[PDB]
């Protein structure tokens, strides 16, 4: 036992070749990444984040619900017909159902759970006060304006009379008051919450154009134009390959790098990104396996800076190494539908950003990827608009291909009201098996595994995980979830 260094464990197998087959596709129209543009992109995300918390606070008196902005960017990107890889640009509808739903949940007050009797009375009073107030200062039909304006008295009077109530009595009347006020308050605040969702979208649209105009200025500065080289393709079915970019990449600015106790630090204009040593070596292997426009690999370091800076602006967990080995050995899995250069196990996968990740093996976004054959694993981020689109996307692929096709989907049952995404997959005619990993009895890998130490790598899953095998007939013939194969798969979790 003599590790190369302290964090020299390996969480990937970049030797597995793909079995994903696509029709050969032309290059993506996304512009190649440049540190100057990523630097502007990062400071525009921060401003957009600050705009968002300013709007929630001075138009609803609340802070933004945790991670709602991140969840907003995923939802917008499912429907975004725009061009920016990170920011929404051209969406319908303008108002995001995701952001609207989450802001509405914390109205008129973000509900915290209760730890005392006086604390329950505390929260109950605050809700009744904020519910009555919102109706008074914002327009409402004098019915529902007073359907609640009384229900707030009735709980107010009950608080003054019944000095014998308990902690349960208060929490019960919160929900009771919540049901009477919910429809009434939501209808009243519908205009303001939509205004927040719409303003954030339009500010994003404005930042997109600022990013593109700075980008096109750099391209014209380096004598590069936005044209189509040769879309004349011999139509054919090929094994998959990383997503390519149409416009040629310019020369990259100089970038400084130094390692400090097995942590690689990369700086551009004083802006530093970090990545642990073994993961820095992994990006090297991915870059060598995937990049074809960088002879002598002279743009590796600046493209690593853009990659780490990109995922820094952005912000699930990965499956254990021994679970991926079983999926590949038992079901031929060679490809991840939702991953990143930093957490991917195979050297072929789908990720959000084709401009920064394609150089490192990404096939681009999963929805823009139409495989005709292959055995896939899917661990999507929690976003019901993305998960719903994913199920429709997979089913279209399984419908329209005679080649063996298989999708093994991992969905944490975080909600006791199950998302229709999971419900749709349960009723899918391609479902060959459904498996439940018990809560507190299976592990995940940390989402920040690219800088976190070995001791912080693995955590036990606190919820159940549903594992569904979506396979067409040839895919089921080749990678069937037999009893003996399901035996060895669960053994990889114990």
């Amino acid at each position: 036992e003599n590790l190369y260094f302290q964090g020299s464990h390996v969480y990937w197998d970049l030797d597995i070749q793909t079995n994903a087959v696509i029709k050969h596709r032309g290059p993506s129209e996304v512009l190649p990444p440049h540190p100057e543009v990523e630097l502007l992109r990062s400071q525009l995300i921060l401003k957009l984040r600050q705009h968002y918390r300013e709007l929630c606070q001075q138009r609803e008196g609340i802070e933004p619900p945790r991670e709602s902005f991140n969840r907003w960017m995923l939802e917008r990107k499912v429907v975004d017909k725009g061009s920016d890889p990170l920011l929404p640009s051209n969406c319908e509808p303008v108002v995001s159902p995701s952001m609207f739903r989450e802001i509405m949940n914390d109205i008129p007050i973000r509900l915290s759970r209760i730890k005392f009797r006086e604390e329950a009375k505390r929260l109950l009073f605050k809700y009744a006060e904020a519910a009555r107030r919102l109706i008074e200062s914002r327009s409402a039909s004098p019915d529902s304006r007073k359907v609640v304006k009384w229900n707030v008295e009735d709980t107010f009077s009950w608080l003054r009379k019944d000095h014998s109530a308990s902690k349960e009595d208060y929490m019960d009347r919160l929900e009771h008051l919540r049901r009477q006020c919910g429809p009434h308050v939501s209808a009243a605040a519908k205009d303001s919450v939509e205004g927040i969702c719409s303003k954030i979208y339009h500010i994003s649209l404005e930042y997109v154009k600022r990013i593109r105009e700075k980008h096109l200025a750099i391209l014209k500065e380096n004598n590069i134009s936005e044209e189509v080289e040769a879309p004349e393709v011999e139509p054919r079915l090929v094994y998959c390959y990383p997503v390519r970019l149409a416009v040629s990449a310019p020369p990259m600015p100089s970038v400084e790098m130094h390692m400090e106790n097995n942590v690689v630090c990369i700086r551009y204009k004083g802006e530093m990104v970090k990545v642990s040593r073994n993961y820095f070596s992994k990006l090297w292997l991915l870059y060598r396996y995937s990049c074809i426009d960088d002879s002598a690999f002279e743009r590796f370091l600046p493209r690593v800076w853009c990659l780490l800076r990109r995922y820094q602006m952005m912000f699930q967990g990965s499956l254990p190494v021994h679970v991926f080995e079983a999926l590949h050995r038992l079901f031929g899995v060679s490809f991840e539908c939702f991953a990143s250069p930093l957490n991917c196990y195979f050297r072929q996968y789908c990720s959000a950003f084709p401009d920064t990740d394609g150089y490192f093996g990404s096939r681009g976004p999963c929805l823009d990827f139409a495989p005709l054959s292959g055995s896939f694993e899917a661990n999507p981020p929690f976003c019901e608009e993305l998960m719903d689109a994913m199920v429709s996307h997979f089913e279209r692929l399984l419908e329209s291909s005679p080649e063996p096709l298989s999708f093994i989907v991992f969905i944490p049952e975080w909600r006791e009201p199950p998302t229709p995404a999971l419900t749709r997959m349960e009723q899918s005619r391609f479902k060959r098996h459904q498996l439940i990993l018990p809560a507190f009895e299976h592990e995940y890998r940390s989402g920040s595994q690219h800088i976190c130490k070995k001791e912080e790598m693995h955590y036990k899953a606190v919820h159940n995980t549903a594992v569904l095998f979506l396979q067409n007939d040839p895919g089921f013939a080749k990678w069937a979830p037999t009893p003996e194969r399901l035996q060895e798969l669960s053994a990889a979790y114990r």
